[PDB]
């Protein structure tokens, strides 16, 4: 079909759009979607070079990280598994001023392939600190284009229909990280996209896995990990499970690598695995947001069952608004539609003429 002839090898876009562009974040989800850049399940945006969500970012040393999370890894032979040990709270110069200790500080290099084995080589030594999962936003309050607090999707029906807010997913969280740091392969709770924008610092890596191709992913970390697989249908989402990309290569799964700097966008696309790391210091923003393309992906995702504190987003709402024809057959399990990852949304439909 016309959507498996475009963006045919599901490698990682990026796009230049002009500010008239710009201004409309849905309808440029849309259009990146049919361009064929959601089959990567990740997309780099590089906003117009005339656009500017702060004026200036000297006042963060005295904000608050209320709890810094110290990354213990352990493993070898490309699997990894991190754990989380909370640090007592501390300030913006604090942990900036433990970032660019000697001790924590990025290691010299020329080409980047030089870090990511230098990445892969020490990840469970000395064990950073990330400033992960900060409730808030740097936008000031009145940027309208791609504002991170306020993106306009139909997720806000989540909250507008019920009050639940969920910190990170329908709300903004602030990444302050230092060399080394990491985030585990996952795809976004409720399989939802991911905005991240790099307000400032040293780029941040990641690696992605075409949607379509993520179920095998699945099935190798099942074979790497099969404890954890035992316990909970979708451990992944635990978000401790790192996996190098020889071991990928090793093994036939297809992904792709992309370096995000300061200033630019990533799109995490529905079911669309990611991980990476942090080349130093720096601080991302990051959130939540979906299409009606979603709205399937939701109604599949398979979800944690071993944490009673997973996101867990009812889908009630989405399937009455949307697929009204289907909601029956639905609520009595008998909805047996098959997703195919390379259609772009509907909204992309006018591009697409
Ligand atoms: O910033 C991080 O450490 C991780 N970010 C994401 O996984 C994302 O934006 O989808
Ligand atoms: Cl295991
Ligand atoms: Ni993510
Ligand atoms: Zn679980």
């Amino acid at each position: 079909s016309e959507s498996e002839t475009l963006n045919p090898s599901a490698r990682i876009m990026t796009f230049y759009p002009t500010m008239e562009e710009f201004r409309n974040f849905s309808r440029y989800i849309a259009y990146i979607e049919s361009q064929g850049a959601h089959r990567a399940g990740l997309a780099k945006v590089v906003p117009p070079k005339e656009w500017k969500p702060r004026a200036s970012y000297d006042d963060i040393d005295d904000l608050v990280i209320p709890a810094p999370i110290q990354q213990l890894v352990t493993g070898q032979s490309g699997l990894f598994t991190q754990y989380n040990i909370q640090k007592k709270a501390m300030t913006v110069r604090e942990f900036r001023k433990i970032a660019n200790s000697d001790k924590y500080c990025t290691p010299r290099y020329s080409e980047f392939e030089e870090l990511e084995r230098k990445y892969w080589k020490n990840l469970t030594f000395n064990p950073p600190i990330y400033g992960a999962d900060v409730n808030g936003t740097l936008y000031e309050k009145h940027v309208d284009e791609w504002n991170i607090g306020r993106l306009r999707t139909i997720l806000d029906l989540v909250e507008k229909e019920s009050g639940i807010t969920i910190e990170g997913v329908n709300t903004p969280y602030l990444y302050f990280g230092m060399w080394k740091t990491s985030f585990a392969w996952h795809t976004e709770d409720m399989d939802l996209y991911s905005i991240n924008y790099l307000h400032f610092g040293e780029p941040k890596s990641w690696y992605s896995v075409p949607p379509e191709h993520g179920k095998r992913l699945e099935r190798l970390a099942k074979g790497f990990f099969p404890g954890s697989a035992q316990s909970c249908e979708a451990f992944l989402r635990h978000k401790m499970t790192l996996i190098s990309p020889l071991m990928l290569k090793k093994y036939g799964i297809p992904f792709d690598k992309v370096t995000q700097e300061a200033g630019e966008f990533m799109i995490t696309f529905p079911y669309g695995y990611h991980a990476g790391f942090n080349h130093g210091f720096n601080c991302a923003e990051s959130t939540n947001f979906a299409t009606r393309r979603w709205i399937e992906y939701g109604k599949q995702a398979v979800l944690c069952s071993c944490r009673k504190d997973m996101v867990k987003i009812s889908m009630d709402v989405f399937v009455r608004k949307f697929q009204p024809e289907r909601y029956k057959l639905w609520k009595a399990g008998k909805d047996n539609t098959v997703i195919d990852h390379t259609l772009p949304t509907p909204e992309a439909a006018e591009f697409l003429k």
